[PDB]
């Protein structure tokens, strides 16, 4: 009783505290303003903004990102950032004013594969109770738009890449995927039950289950074809692409989606590796996300955990190698979309006595921070006096009206605190780190499918 | 040199002061917020608003103000408030759902009379230099829309009143008078020179001047008739008015503008007197504004100076007599148009250390406060425990969307500090005060034409 | 432009206090005193007032101090709040001067306290510029060829070296048919920086 009493909200206490707070001028001011406007709007520090909103970068890639892409109302950030990195290769080599790889192409296959992947996950977990943590998690959002870089390579290895001119964001569902996802997911939840019920009496290898699963794929594909068309050409089938360069000259390229990805997009699926700064685990260790994927039997989500100093130097190096850097972060934490600034001190929260001492590792464990979006670093500014990078130039996929012409500026501190993963090529890694991937000695730290360090959705 | 040096802005001093201010948390908070939003928007105190926005009034007139009037982009507040007071008499007696006296009718004649009045003022001051304080003041805004209650009676005595149904705000210039005023004023400034030049060699009584003045009236009238039509009937000419009551019954009234004002509007020009609270001068004294007027040879602007206790009791009494009260104040000082609240403590300026000790009398002398608008008190709330009024119900002429359905709530403190004049009937005054007007002993304190206690423009 | 705006308004507020002291012998309702009280912190100015500011404060790139604050692009409310305070101060000064001379330490202290309050209120709506007139600033920029450059200068040096402004050369000419041509025209009392150059025109 005494404990519960002491743990209760006492009316006298709160009213007494109120009197005390009201006697402080800063509090009087704070409560007046905070009842009138959104805290971020009220506390935006223009004195800080004046200095931090710096668009001068001494280390940039040679090719411009034209035009600015927009994923619209969908969680396709990762696909846009992954292709935004490769599109530059076509723009530069083919001397084009504007060019985009088809994001919709990868989106269609990703969603189809995920739906199929889900059916397999349900079969493999049919031994567990319906209310179990895993089964419930699988049923929560099976067709979500978000993904990881490994999931991106899985799709490219199987489907390749094609120019947006052949398959674009025309369908309503590519730019407003919520309803389509809802309709598919409702069906998948129905299917999960049909599968589990059938499995109570039969084994997964039973022809009855095999037939049931195929009928389900057929229905999923059928429903999907109503909202988006299956791409016009198969992965190994030839397509014809007509285009104009910057000199007004016409050219015709005949290729296959798979050849296009290697020959023109310059993507060698064997080179990219993901590095992450996850302070919850020791550095130098491999981190693996259990069950997360899209294409059945594809590569798993694996990261090499490294400290921020290493992560930062790798970003600078890749930029010097004339390559943009795919990265994941906690959007929209400390991100001002109007000005396009990512700075953890941009809002004067200390002025109202609001401070946050919880550290990165703990923020992750305590449900406070996670990877939610994927973006592209296309430049940075290295301090001349032998110092490290001070800020980074970031390309978003939210249209030209977001940030400054679609571009954002991120501080080094933000990168260290609210960013987690970067993608680089294995040849850019020191032999010390590269070996972690090449050798067969490394035993990965296996994390649950629900771990915060996952898909950039 | 030493004095000028000490009186100069020293760069070291301001930067030193800045460091000191920045060390204070309230200041840090204040400057962050104040660089983001308008001070009134930021400092609006909702804790105060919650209590002060009270629309319960125990002392109200019996007739509703329907419909809400809108002067639009013109300074016709005084005409609207003066007629808003009388319209209630027609609404009540004729059992009408909606009714308005023509504000445009009075507006047309007021502007014509003022233009003519100006010509006379120029003639009477032709002995003074062009750069003199008086002549320059006369040339500043001869056709301004604003006026006083005495100027209103001057027009009604000569022109009477008519229903808006016969002459409304149809013309562009009635609701957006700026351009029309500019065009007339430019002409009047030309005329002022022609008159003064002609007077250098001739006396005002010279037939040449008399002819010149008439030609000027003709041109002023001609230009005015281009923007508004002269009313359809003369003051002593009969008009026919058809209307419908609340019971859907049709009626026809045949009258003249002059008869209508007395018979239907119930206005006896001999009864209204203006009282004012001008702490610069002793109470019990008559105050007169030199040269201010509209109709040549009309009544002057005269006020009986009384204390706030007297002013307040008179407002309560008139309301109990079932009559609304015409009043002038300093709009938009401490007036929140969105909520329709007039309260000097509604914004938390003390929170940023912004306090204003300057008293009413001094605020007037120091160019800080003056009469700028005319409104109508249609109710008030008298505290039951033998106390005085706590708040007043105010009708504005800014449309139904301003304030709360066009209505505002004003505190007693606001009335005492930012209001100056009220209009009551002489029979409502104690014999002590009524005698000030009736006897011929009272010598008025004569103020300059430019005095802050003037026209509600 | 904000750089000059901040200092101009501060100087004008201070200038006003001096104008009030110098005219304390005149009645409150006099033409001059009333004119001084009408709009002491107005945004407008003359070219001579511009040179006054540049001579004392110099110039800096907008990249270091721009129109971010609400009051730079909607100055009315800020002006109203400052002016209301200045009108209060005008009375406090005139009242104190009825018994004491302007040189009295009491007046000198009063005036300084007033400057402090004016500056304090101003710092709430705009920040004092990041560098002092003779203090060095660092400016990073990109040319038309995409090349990066770093300029280290002071506001005063920047105005001469980069903006190419020599304060001794500009003169104002005016066409005022009210007066004979060839004559110099001077506007009495108009200014911003106390003791700065006057508004003079050659007709």
């Amino acid at each position: 009783f005494q404990g519960a009493m002491s743990s209760s909200i006492d009316i006298s206490k709160i009213n007494s505290w109120n009197k005390e707070f009201q006697s402080d001028l800063t509090h009087q001011l704070a409560t007046t303003v905070l009842k009138n406007y959104n805290a971020d709007d009220a506390l935006l520090n223009k004195t800080r903004l004046q200095k931090q909103d710096n668009r001068v970068f001494n280390t940039v890639v040679s090719t411009d990102s034209t035009p600015v892409t927009n994923q619209k109302s969908s969680g396709r950030c990762w696909l846009f950032a992954a292709t935004n990195q490769l599109r530059l290769n076509v723009l530069s080599e083919l001397n084009l004013k504007e060019f985009e790889l088809s994001q919709a192409y990868l989106f269609f296959y990703d969603k189809l594969e995920k739906a199929n992947y889900f059916l397999d996950q349900i079969v493999s977990s049919a031994d567990q109770d319906i209310d179990s943590r895993l089964v419930q998690y699988l049923l929560a959002a099976p067709t979500e738009d978000g993904g990881q870089y490994s999931m991106f390579l899985n799709l490219v290895k199987k489907y390749g890449l094609i120019p947006k001119d052949l398959y674009g964001d025309l369908p309503y569902s590519t730019t407003a995927s919520r309803k389509w996802n809802s309709l598919l997911t409702t069906k998948l939840r129905e299917f999960a039950e049909t599968l589990r019920t059938a499995l109570k009496e039969r084994s997964a290898d039973d022809s009855i289950i095999v037939t049931l699963r195929e009928q389900m794929q057929r229905e999923i594909f059928r429903l999907m074809s109503l909202f988006m068309d299956i791409p016009p050409v198969q992965p190994n089938e030839q397509f014809t692409w007509e285009y104009v360069d910057k000199d007004k000259k016409i050219h015709t390229i005949k290729s296959t989606p798979l050849e296009f990805a290697s020959k023109y997009a310059k993507l060698d699926p064997s080179t990219p590796v993901s590095l992450i700064n996850d302070p919850r685990h020791p550095y130098g260790k491999l981190i693996k996300i259990d069950r997360l994927g899209n294409v059945l039997g594809g590569d798993a989500v694996i990261y090499l955990n490294v400290d921020n100093e290493t992560l930062s130097k790798l970003v600078v190096k890749r930029l010097q190698n004339n390559k943009a850097v795919f990265f994941g972060s906690h959007t929209p934490k400390f991100m001002d979309k109007k000005t396009g600034v990512m700075d953890i001190e941009l809002w004067n929260y200390p002025a109202i006595g609001y401070n946050l001492p919880q550290q990165k590792a703990s923020r992750i464990r305590y449900h406070e921070s996670l990877m939610t979006h994927a973006m592209l670093i296309t430049g940075c500014h290295v301090d001349e006096t032998s110092k490290l990078p001070l800020r980074y130039r970031v390309e978003l996929s939210w249209g030209k009206d977001s940030g400054k012409d679609g571009l954002y500026v991120m501080t080094q501190k933000y990168f260290e605190e609210y960013c987690f993963q970067i993608v680089v090529d294995i040849n850019e890694l020191p032999k010390e780190l590269a070996s972690k991937f090449t050798s067969g000695k490394e035993e990965p730290i296996v994390l649950p499918i629900w771990d915060p360090m996952g898909a950039l959705a």
